DNA sequence: CCGACTGCGCATCAGC
DNA sequence: GCTGATGCGCC
DNA sequence: GTCGG
């Protein structure tokens, strides 16, 4: 379980708003993560915070945030935030960043030029790049969650088509979906083939062929980016006669070397906390884990050649550990 | 006091 | 024309 | 903004 929004939702929301403002307007990504961290640890606190000093005891909450909590608890609001919400420039910039492709920098230019709304964007399509236009075109669709049943139907199509292109491909839908989530933000598909390894051929056709098949059967509808290794785009479940159309969805497809496949699966399955905690634990046992490989340290810190991996279990075993089921990888 | 806070693929810019 | 930087989305 | 060298 988890503490209800009722407990410290006002505080966590306040911290999340300030988090967004720092990243989108101040362009202070570290202060953005500082705030989110503070919001997380408070969202876990199973007690109604009575003072900023009480919250200060938590890892991620320092003096500044303690002061803000005191102001919020005593008044019900934060002056600095109340002033940011009313600022036309800060609000507009903040808003435009909700478009995929528009970050802090682009949002800034648009607002400096008067472009402050989606409507303003439509009248200025020539000023947008390919990514941004897709983000615009699907603004609303991209903010909708993906229920597990739809992800299942999406997986059906992906696994079916990949196998159809070459039955030797190995495909694994990762992300929260693999962790048994009831809903998802997007679909992350990891791909490999026996003919693709670190020391072999780079083959631009392996990822290209699969994307093509999914476009042939009308599953993939748009392309944000696509190289020889990574593909980012859009997909949509086919419409049932008479029933309403499905929302367009974000889908990523990655071609990974077979010898780095399982480290990739584990990584893109998350959770980020589970990854951080698993990396932190991996440190104690004298190992370093990333998206690509697992390497042995030699006391000074000399990481030798990447250890052989043939399954996710192999990784868990290496670090003296039992394989954690994806559904439990929450923390 | 003061540096770390992950680092990379792909698209697009800035400059030679 | 190229190479390197920057912006962006992401555990 | 917070933590830790
Ligand atoms: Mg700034
Ligand atoms: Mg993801
Ligand atoms: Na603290
Ligand atoms: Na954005």
């Amino acid at each position: 379980k988890a503490p209800q929004e009722t407990l410290n939702g006002g505080i966590t929301d306040m911290l999340t708003e300030l988090a967004n403002f720092e990243k989108n307007v101040s362009q202070a990504i570290h202060k953005y993560n500082a705030y989110r961290k503070a919001a997380s640890v408070i969202a876990k606190y199973p007690h109604k915070i009575k003072s900023g000093a009480e919250a200060k005891k938590l890892p991620g909450v320092g003096t500044k945030i303690a002061e803000k909590i005191d102001e919020f608890l005593a008044t019900g609001k934060l002056r600095k935030l109340e002033k940011i919400r009313q600022d036309d420039t800060s609000s507009s910039i903040n808003f435009l960043t909700r478009v995929s492709g528009i970050g802090p920098s682009a949002a800034r230019k648009f607002v400096d030029e008067g472009i402050k709304t989606l409507e303003d964007l439509r009248k200025n399509e020539d000023k947008l790049n390919h990514h941004q236009r897709i983000g615009l075109k699907y603004f609303g669709d991209f903010e909708k969650r993906i229920p597990r049943e739809e992800m299942l139907q999406m997986q059906d199509i992906v696994l079916n088509e990949v196998k159809k292109v070459d039955s030797e491909y190995i495909a694994t839908v990762c992300g929260s979906f693999r962790r048994g989530a009831e809903s998802s933000g997007d679909m992350d598909v990891l791909l490999t083939h026996p003919s693709f390894t670190s020391e072999s051929t780079k083959q631009p056709k392996l990822l290209h062929q699969v994307v093509e098949q999914l476009q042939k059967v009308h599953f993939i509808t748009d392309t944000l980016s696509k190289g020889e290794t990574k593909f980012m785009g859009v997909c949509q479940l086919p419409s049932k006669n008479d029933e309403k159309e499905y929302p367009h969805r974000r889908i990523d497809i990655r071609l990974i070397p077979k010898d780095q496949y399982y480290c990739g699966v584990l990584y893109f399955t998350g959770s980020d906390i589970f990854n951080k905690n698993m990396r932190a634990h991996a440190l104690e046992k004298g190992f370093t884990i990333n998206e690509y490989t697992i390497r042995p340290l030699g006391v000074t810190g000399v990481a030798g050649e990447p250890l052989p991996v043939d399954s996710e279990k192999d990784i868990f075993d290496y670090i003296q550990w039992k394989y954690r089921e994806p559904k439990d990888r929450s923390e």
